[PDB]
């Protein structure tokens, strides 16, 4: 290295094969592989010293060849040079000031980039995405009217990867990797667009979401999920939804689809549309809205194939609703002792952090919170499943008097409140437990 810094020679590649090819491609420790890595880092830092014609030509002649799944990070910012210095070398890219921005798209590169992606370990795979991030979204001259032939294409390529991985699940935890991958290729891809309009985009994507619980995987529905979050409301659903309520203004099934997931996504549409759109607040209420809501918490077929996320993400969900609606509907019936039942066993179990034992007998509920190995600590996002769930019964409360008056003969509707109020942690969940309370009285 030292030598080849200022004696302005051209490392030709018959060389350049025999300290590539027989030095680290067919090595013993992994260090052989670590020393050749990065020695080629600082080899072509800034400057060519193999010249371009040999640039070209052993990169993509074996270095591209190496397997990915034994490659390292010292790998990386040699593979990111080498796509920088020779794509931007053929007239391919630009170097421009730091971030060698696109100039075309059948780069030399890509074909097994997807391929490090998708067969690495963690640390690669983000590196990987790190790139495809880097020059895809950046876009600049002489393309800059196509951004929908860009975007599309990345877009449907991805869909067609996930569909295409999809269907061998039908190695399982490996592949389920490369479901989480592909997404997160798609995830921080649309991060860097704000700084979609197909709806099978949506509704392959709903499916996804169940097979994330099919064979429980964790983050496959945290992907899927934060994925149509941080994506603009569909306009097939968001259309389907008003017109219905439209319908119906001059939808159980709607609510009541099959498959899982969609369902909290549905829910997730409307409240998105409810709150700030004036006009669906009369309309969802008209047709079928505060009998639904007290119907779809108070049965036990709502969601019988759930996941634990899943279920209570529908619940924190179809309670955040319910609040506008009793609140347009308190300046002036359906409400009654059944639907509070539910809601007083939905915050039972919420705060026991055991909202999967929310159709228990009540009793077991009370064993957990007796101190049973401190292991009843409610999540953060159990903490608001509690939140508005009370604020709603203060609500129904408001419209319904004599209901808590029956209440207090129970043994329920006194273990209630000594649990929410001593046995519950996370004191957040206890300081509206007691002002809740106090509105009620």
């Amino acid at each position: 290295r030292f030598l080849l810094k200022d004696g302005q020679l051209w490392l030709c590649a018959p060389q350049a094969k025999q300290i590539w090819k027989c030095l680290a491609e067919n090595a013993v420790y992994l260090c052989d592989r670590e020393a050749c890595f990065k020695w080629y880092s600082k080899l072509m830092g800034d400057e060519p010293d193999l010249d371009p014609d040999i640039n070209k030509d052993f990169f993509e002649s074996n270095v591209l060849q190496l397997d990915p799944s034994l490659l390292t990070e010292n790998g990386m910012k040699c593979f990111e040079r080498f796509f920088k210095a020779v794509n931007c070398r053929e007239g391919k890219l630009v170097a421009k000031r730091r971030a060698y921005m696109m100039d075309d798209l059948e780069l030399i590169g890509l074909d097994y980039l997807w391929r490090v992606v998708i067969q690495s370990n963690d640390d690669i795979a983000s590196r990987a995405i790190d790139l495809l991030k880097e020059i895809y979204t950046n876009l600049g001259p002489r393309l800059q009217v196509n951004q929908v032939v860009i975007h599309e294409d990345f877009i449907q390529s991805c869909f067609d990867r996930l569909k295409a991985s999809y269907d061998t699940l039908c190695c399982a935890r490996q592949e389920a990797v490369r479901m989480v991958r592909v997404l997160t290729v798609l995830r921080e891809y649309i991060n860097e667009c704000d700084s979609s309009l197909h709806p099978r985009y949506i509704s392959f994507l709903w499916q996804v979401a169940d097979l994330g619980s099919s064979l429980n995987m964790p983050p496959l529905r945290d992907g899927a999920r934060v994925l149509m979050k941080l994506m603009p409301p569909d306009s097939t659903t968001i259309e389907k939804l008003r017109a219905i309520c439209l319908d119906h203004a001059k939808l159980d099934s709607l609510f009541f689809g099959p498959s899982a997931s969609q369902v909290l996504y549905l829910t997730e549409v409307v409240y998105a549309l409810l709150m700030p759109s004036s006009d669906f607040q009369f309309h969802f209420l008209k047709s079928g809205g505060l009998p639904l809501v007290l119907s779809m918490l108070t049965r036990n077929n709502f969601l019988p194939n759930a996941d634990m996320e899943t279920r209570r993400g529908a619940y924190l969900n179809a309670l955040k609703i319910a609040k506008l609606l009793l609140t347009a509907i308190g300046y002036g019936y359906m409400p009654d002792i059944c639907v509070i039942r539910a809601i007083q066993k939905i915050i039972w179990a919420s705060g026991c952090g055991s909202l999967q034992l929310v159709f228990s007998p009540n009793e077991e509920i009370t064993k957990i919170y007796e101190k049973t190995n401190a292991g009843n600590e409610p999540d953060l996002e159990d903490e608001q499943v509690c939140c508005e769930a009370l604020e709603v019964m203060t609500l129904c409360f408001a419209l319904i008097p004599t209901a808590l008056d029956a209440l207090s003969k129970e043994k329920a509707w006194q273990t209630f409140i000594i649990d929410l109020l001593l046995h519950c942690h996370s004191k957040t969940v206890r300081q509206v437990a007691q002002e809740q309370f106090f509105l009620m009285c």
